[PDB]
Protein backbone atom coordinates (compact mmCIF):
# COMPACT_ATOMS: atom_id res chain seq x y z
CA UNK A 1 0.00 0.00 0.00
CA UNK A 2 2.24 2.95 -1.61
CA UNK A 3 2.45 5.92 0.81
CA UNK A 4 2.97 8.04 -2.63
CA UNK A 5 0.22 10.50 -1.38
CA UNK A 6 1.79 11.31 1.81
CA UNK A 7 5.07 12.30 -0.43
CA UNK A 8 3.49 16.04 -0.64
CA UNK A 9 4.14 16.67 3.45
CA UNK A 10 7.54 16.46 2.93
CA UNK A 11 8.29 17.68 -0.07
CA UNK A 12 10.87 20.93 0.07
CA UNK A 13 11.73 22.98 -3.18
CA UNK A 14 14.81 23.57 -4.73
CA UNK A 15 15.57 27.21 -4.35
CA UNK A 16 16.92 29.74 -6.82
CA UNK A 17 20.06 31.14 -6.47
CA UNK A 18 20.50 35.35 -7.26
CA UNK A 19 21.41 34.92 -11.13
CA UNK A 20 18.55 32.27 -11.78
CA UNK A 21 15.75 34.67 -10.11
CA UNK A 22 17.28 37.38 -12.27
CA UNK A 23 16.79 35.30 -15.32
CA UNK A 24 12.86 34.91 -13.90
CA UNK A 25 12.53 38.30 -13.67
CA UNK A 26 13.51 39.35 -17.12
CA UNK A 27 11.88 35.91 -18.93
CA UNK A 28 8.57 37.55 -17.92
CA UNK A 29 6.94 40.08 -19.57
CA UNK A 30 3.64 42.25 -18.03
CA UNK A 31 3.59 44.33 -21.78
CA UNK A 32 3.05 40.97 -23.66
CA UNK A 33 1.14 39.70 -20.97
CA UNK A 34 -1.15 42.24 -20.88
CA UNK A 35 -1.97 42.98 -24.78
CA UNK A 36 -1.94 38.77 -25.89
CA UNK A 37 -3.67 37.26 -22.72
CA UNK A 38 -5.11 39.88 -20.46
CA UNK A 39 -7.06 42.27 -22.82
CA UNK A 40 -8.71 39.40 -24.79
CA UNK A 41 -10.38 38.20 -21.49
CA UNK A 42 -11.51 41.75 -20.71
CA UNK A 43 -15.53 40.74 -22.02
CA UNK A 44 -18.50 40.33 -20.64
CA UNK A 45 -17.98 36.25 -20.04
CA UNK A 46 -20.66 35.03 -17.48
CA UNK A 47 -21.76 31.01 -18.25
CA UNK A 48 -23.43 30.43 -21.24
CA UNK A 49 -22.53 33.86 -22.64
CA UNK A 50 -21.00 34.49 -25.94
CA UNK A 51 -17.91 35.82 -24.06
CA UNK A 52 -17.64 33.01 -21.75
CA UNK A 53 -17.25 30.97 -25.25
CA UNK A 54 -14.82 33.31 -26.73
CA UNK A 55 -12.50 32.95 -23.36
CA UNK A 56 -12.39 29.96 -23.34
CA UNK A 57 -11.12 29.82 -27.19
CA UNK A 58 -8.50 32.48 -26.01
CA UNK A 59 -7.42 30.68 -22.75
CA UNK A 60 -7.09 27.05 -25.21
CA UNK A 61 -5.55 28.57 -28.04
CA UNK A 62 -2.79 30.77 -25.83
CA UNK A 63 -1.90 27.00 -23.84
CA UNK A 64 -2.17 25.63 -27.25
CA UNK A 65 0.69 27.70 -29.21
CA UNK A 66 3.50 26.47 -26.47
CA UNK A 67 5.93 24.20 -26.92
CA UNK A 68 5.23 22.08 -23.35
CA UNK A 69 3.24 19.05 -24.36
CA UNK A 70 0.17 20.55 -22.23
CA UNK A 71 -3.26 18.26 -22.50
CA UNK A 72 -6.02 20.57 -22.74
CA UNK A 73 -9.39 19.06 -21.41
CA UNK A 74 -13.05 20.84 -21.47
CA UNK A 75 -15.61 19.17 -18.48
CA UNK A 76 -18.53 20.29 -19.18
CA UNK A 77 -21.59 19.54 -17.37
CA UNK A 78 -25.04 20.45 -16.15
CA UNK A 79 -26.29 21.99 -13.11
CA UNK A 80 -29.86 23.54 -11.51
CA UNK A 81 -29.25 27.38 -11.30
CA UNK A 82 -31.64 30.19 -10.43
CA UNK A 83 -32.39 30.62 -14.15
CA UNK A 84 -32.82 26.53 -14.73
CA UNK A 85 -30.78 23.88 -15.69
CA UNK A 86 -27.73 25.17 -17.66
CA UNK A 87 -24.39 24.23 -19.41
CA UNK A 88 -21.04 25.04 -17.99
CA UNK A 89 -17.31 24.54 -18.78
CA UNK A 90 -14.04 24.20 -17.02
CA UNK A 91 -10.98 24.52 -18.31
CA UNK A 92 -8.32 22.05 -17.37
CA UNK A 93 -4.67 22.13 -18.80
CA UNK A 94 -2.12 19.36 -18.00
CA UNK A 95 1.56 18.22 -17.94
CA UNK A 96 2.28 14.64 -17.77
CA UNK A 97 -1.23 13.23 -17.00
CA UNK A 98 -0.66 10.29 -15.87
CA UNK A 99 2.39 11.99 -13.11
CA UNK A 100 1.10 10.47 -9.93
CA UNK A 101 1.49 14.40 -8.25
CA UNK A 102 0.62 17.59 -9.66
CA UNK A 103 1.00 20.96 -8.20
CA UNK A 104 -2.24 22.79 -9.21
CA UNK A 105 -2.53 26.49 -10.19
CA UNK A 106 -6.18 28.34 -10.93
CA UNK A 107 -8.84 30.88 -11.03
CA UNK A 108 -12.04 31.00 -12.42
CA UNK A 109 -12.72 32.61 -15.89
CA UNK A 110 -16.13 33.54 -15.66
CA UNK A 111 -17.28 36.89 -14.92
CA UNK A 112 -20.30 37.84 -12.73
CA UNK A 113 -23.56 38.18 -14.35
CA UNK A 114 -24.90 42.01 -14.22
CA UNK A 115 -27.28 43.32 -17.02
CA UNK A 116 -25.67 46.06 -18.27
CA UNK A 117 -26.20 49.30 -16.36
CA UNK A 118 -25.64 52.98 -18.00
CA UNK A 119 -24.06 51.64 -20.95
CA UNK A 120 -21.23 49.98 -18.79
CA UNK A 121 -20.88 45.78 -18.80
CA UNK A 122 -19.11 44.61 -16.08
CA UNK A 123 -15.48 42.84 -17.08
CA UNK A 124 -14.34 41.28 -13.66
CA UNK A 125 -10.84 42.52 -14.43
CA UNK A 126 -9.27 41.79 -11.24
CA UNK A 127 -12.07 39.06 -10.86
CA UNK A 128 -10.51 37.54 -12.59
CA UNK A 129 -9.00 38.22 -16.13
CA UNK A 130 -6.15 39.18 -14.74
CA UNK A 131 -5.23 35.92 -12.42
CA UNK A 132 -6.12 34.40 -15.85
CA UNK A 133 -3.88 36.27 -17.73
CA UNK A 134 -1.10 35.38 -14.78
CA UNK A 135 -1.40 31.62 -15.51
CA UNK A 136 -1.31 31.90 -18.56
CA UNK A 137 1.67 34.67 -18.78
CA UNK A 138 3.62 31.83 -16.49
CA UNK A 139 2.75 28.94 -18.89
CA UNK A 140 4.62 31.32 -21.29
CA UNK A 141 7.18 32.33 -19.49
CA UNK A 142 8.43 29.07 -18.14
CA UNK A 143 7.59 26.88 -21.91
CA UNK A 144 11.39 25.91 -22.08
CA UNK A 145 11.86 24.95 -18.65
CA UNK A 146 8.72 23.18 -18.41
CA UNK A 147 8.77 21.48 -21.62
CA UNK A 148 11.96 19.60 -19.80
CA UNK A 149 9.07 17.61 -17.99
CA UNK A 150 7.96 15.84 -21.14
CA UNK A 151 9.87 13.19 -8.11
CA UNK A 152 6.56 12.09 -10.25
CA UNK A 153 5.00 15.53 -9.77
CA UNK A 154 4.29 17.60 -12.83
CA UNK A 155 2.20 20.82 -13.15
CA UNK A 156 -1.75 21.60 -13.96
CA UNK A 157 -3.96 24.61 -14.39
CA UNK A 158 -7.38 24.83 -14.07
CA UNK A 159 -10.13 27.46 -15.15
CA UNK A 160 -13.42 27.11 -13.37
CA UNK A 161 -16.73 28.11 -14.87
CA UNK A 162 -19.40 29.41 -13.05
CA UNK A 163 -17.43 30.76 -9.71
CA UNK A 164 -20.40 33.25 -9.10
CA UNK A 165 -23.70 33.03 -7.94
CA UNK A 166 -25.92 34.16 -10.54
CA UNK A 167 -28.10 36.18 -8.00
CA UNK A 168 -25.92 36.98 -4.90
CA UNK A 169 -24.16 34.42 -2.90
CA UNK A 170 -25.68 31.36 -1.58
CA UNK A 171 -24.69 27.65 -1.28
CA UNK A 172 -26.30 26.59 -4.03
CA UNK A 173 -25.63 29.23 -6.38
CA UNK A 174 -21.78 29.75 -6.77
CA UNK A 175 -18.87 27.44 -7.41
CA UNK A 176 -20.48 25.03 -9.79
CA UNK A 177 -17.25 24.53 -11.57
CA UNK A 178 -14.97 23.95 -8.60
CA UNK A 179 -18.29 21.60 -6.42
CA UNK A 180 -18.43 19.53 -9.90
CA UNK A 181 -14.71 19.20 -10.59
CA UNK A 182 -13.63 18.52 -6.54
CA UNK A 183 -16.50 15.89 -6.93
CA UNK A 184 -15.17 14.51 -10.70
CA UNK A 185 -11.70 14.38 -9.41
CA UNK A 186 -12.68 12.71 -6.10
CA UNK A 187 -14.33 9.52 -7.97
CA UNK A 188 -11.85 9.59 -10.53
CA UNK A 189 -8.94 6.94 -9.65
CA UNK A 190 -5.63 8.34 -10.01
CA UNK A 191 -2.88 7.19 -11.21
CA UNK A 192 -4.81 5.06 -14.27
CA UNK A 193 -5.72 1.34 -12.91
CA UNK A 194 -5.31 2.47 -9.01
CA UNK A 195 -7.15 0.76 -6.30
CA UNK A 196 -7.89 3.10 -3.80
CA UNK A 197 -6.20 6.35 -4.67
CA UNK A 198 -8.24 9.43 -6.32
CA UNK A 199 -7.10 12.79 -8.52
CA UNK A 200 -7.24 14.57 -5.45
CA UNK A 201 -4.60 12.84 -3.78
CA UNK A 202 -2.49 13.51 -6.22
CA UNK A 203 -3.15 17.32 -5.82
CA UNK A 204 -0.15 18.45 -3.95
CA UNK A 205 -1.47 21.99 -3.31
CA UNK A 206 -3.89 23.54 -5.05
CA UNK A 207 -2.76 27.65 -5.64
CA UNK A 208 -6.10 29.37 -6.23
CA UNK A 209 -5.72 33.01 -7.54
CA UNK A 210 -8.33 35.57 -7.22
CA UNK A 211 -9.00 39.14 -7.43
CA UNK A 212 -5.31 40.35 -8.27
CA UNK A 213 -4.92 43.25 -10.03
CA UNK A 214 -5.39 45.98 -7.41
CA UNK A 215 -3.16 48.39 -5.36
CA UNK A 216 -1.57 47.45 -2.44
CA UNK A 217 -3.03 43.90 -1.89
CA UNK A 218 -1.97 41.77 1.22
CA UNK A 219 -2.65 38.25 1.17
CA UNK A 220 -3.06 36.30 4.27
CA UNK A 221 -1.46 33.01 5.57
CA UNK A 222 -5.04 31.44 5.66
CA UNK A 223 -4.38 27.48 6.37
CA UNK A 224 -1.65 26.06 8.50
CA UNK A 225 -1.20 23.15 6.57
CA UNK A 226 0.11 25.37 3.30
CA UNK A 227 1.68 27.97 5.72
CA UNK A 228 4.97 26.13 5.05
CA UNK A 229 4.59 27.62 1.16
CA UNK A 230 3.06 30.87 2.40
CA UNK A 231 6.19 31.46 4.03
CA UNK A 232 7.89 30.45 0.76
CA UNK A 233 6.17 33.30 -1.29
CA UNK A 234 6.97 35.94 1.40
CA UNK A 235 10.72 34.81 0.83
CA UNK A 236 10.56 34.96 -2.58
CA UNK A 237 9.07 38.38 -2.10
CA UNK A 238 11.89 39.48 -0.43
CA UNK A 239 14.73 37.96 -1.70
CA UNK A 240 13.29 39.37 -5.16
CA UNK A 241 12.46 42.73 -3.55
CA UNK A 242 15.86 42.96 -2.22
CA UNK A 243 17.98 42.23 -5.29
CA UNK A 244 16.02 45.28 -7.19
CA UNK A 245 13.95 43.33 -9.38
CA UNK A 246 10.16 43.91 -8.07
CA UNK A 247 9.03 47.38 -9.22
CA UNK A 248 7.61 50.37 -6.74
CA UNK A 249 8.11 47.99 -4.13
CA UNK A 250 8.92 48.31 -0.30
CA UNK A 251 9.05 45.35 2.32
CA UNK A 252 6.68 47.84 4.47
CA UNK A 253 4.17 47.23 1.63
CA UNK A 254 5.31 43.77 0.70
CA UNK A 255 2.39 41.34 -0.28
CA UNK A 256 2.61 38.59 1.95
CA UNK A 257 2.08 39.52 5.33
CA UNK A 258 2.61 38.06 9.12
CA UNK A 259 -1.15 37.48 9.32
CA UNK A 260 -3.67 34.83 9.36
CA UNK A 261 -7.37 35.37 8.69
CA UNK A 262 -9.18 32.43 10.85
CA UNK A 263 -12.45 33.17 9.05
CA UNK A 264 -13.94 31.58 5.82
CA UNK A 265 -13.86 33.10 2.47
CA UNK A 266 -16.26 31.05 -0.38
CA UNK A 267 -14.12 30.48 -3.52
CA UNK A 268 -13.55 27.70 -5.58
CA UNK A 269 -10.86 25.75 -3.71
CA UNK A 270 -13.99 25.09 -0.69
CA UNK A 271 -14.85 22.11 -2.60
CA UNK A 272 -11.25 20.91 -2.34
CA UNK A 273 -10.25 21.78 0.98
CA UNK A 274 -13.19 20.22 2.56
CA UNK A 275 -12.58 17.13 0.81
CA UNK A 276 -8.93 17.44 2.56
CA UNK A 277 -6.26 19.10 -0.35
CA UNK A 278 -3.79 21.34 0.86
CA UNK A 279 -4.87 24.93 -0.49
CA UNK A 280 -2.65 28.30 -0.68
CA UNK A 281 -5.55 30.40 -1.50
CA UNK A 282 -4.26 33.37 -3.06
CA UNK A 283 -7.15 36.18 -2.54
CA UNK A 284 -6.25 39.33 -0.75
CA UNK A 285 -8.06 40.46 2.30
CA UNK A 286 -9.78 43.02 2.16
CA UNK A 287 -10.92 42.62 -1.92
CA UNK A 288 -10.20 45.29 -4.06
CA UNK A 289 -12.26 48.57 -3.54
CA UNK A 290 -13.55 47.84 -6.95
CA UNK A 291 -15.44 44.64 -5.84
CA UNK A 292 -18.01 43.86 -7.82
CA UNK A 293 -18.24 47.55 -9.35
CA UNK A 294 -18.10 48.42 -13.12
CA UNK A 295 -14.80 49.70 -11.70
CA UNK A 296 -13.03 46.53 -11.86
CA UNK A 297 -11.61 47.62 -15.34
CA UNK A 298 -8.66 47.87 -17.10
CA UNK A 299 -8.21 51.48 -16.15
CA UNK A 300 -8.38 50.65 -12.04
CA UNK A 301 -5.36 47.78 -12.83
CA UNK A 302 -2.16 48.19 -11.14
CA UNK A 303 0.45 47.02 -13.59
CA UNK A 304 3.32 47.12 -11.24
CA UNK A 305 1.87 45.04 -8.31
CA UNK A 306 0.85 42.12 -11.65
CA UNK A 307 3.91 42.06 -12.81
CA UNK A 308 5.86 41.89 -9.44
CA UNK A 309 3.60 38.77 -8.27
CA UNK A 310 4.04 37.56 -11.76
CA UNK A 311 8.15 36.93 -11.00
CA UNK A 312 6.96 35.85 -7.36
CA UNK A 313 4.83 32.85 -8.45
CA UNK A 314 6.52 31.66 -11.24
CA UNK A 315 9.67 31.70 -8.79
CA UNK A 316 7.56 29.74 -6.74
CA UNK A 317 6.44 27.28 -9.04
CA UNK A 318 10.26 25.75 -10.63
CA UNK A 319 11.12 26.06 -6.63
CA UNK A 320 8.03 23.82 -6.15
CA UNK A 321 8.99 21.76 -9.33
CA UNK A 322 12.79 21.70 -9.12
CA UNK A 323 13.19 23.86 -12.44
ZN1 LIG B 1 -16.46 38.08 -7.95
Amino acid sequence: ASAWPEEKNYHQPAILNSSALRQIAEGTSISEMWQNDLQPLLIERYPGSPGSYAARQHIMQRIQRLQADWVLEIDTFLSQTPYGYRSFSNIISTLNPTAKRHLVLACHYDSKYFSHWNNRVFVGATDSAVPCAMMLELARALDKKLLSLKPDLSLQLIFFDGEEAFLHWSPQDSLYGSRHLAAKMASTPHPPGARGTSQLHGMDLLVLLDLIGAPNPTFPNFFPNSARWFERLQAIEHELHELGLLKDHSLEGRYFQNYSYGGVIQDDHIPFLRRGVPVLHLIPSPFPEVWHTMDDNEENLDESTIDNLNKILQVFVLEYLHL
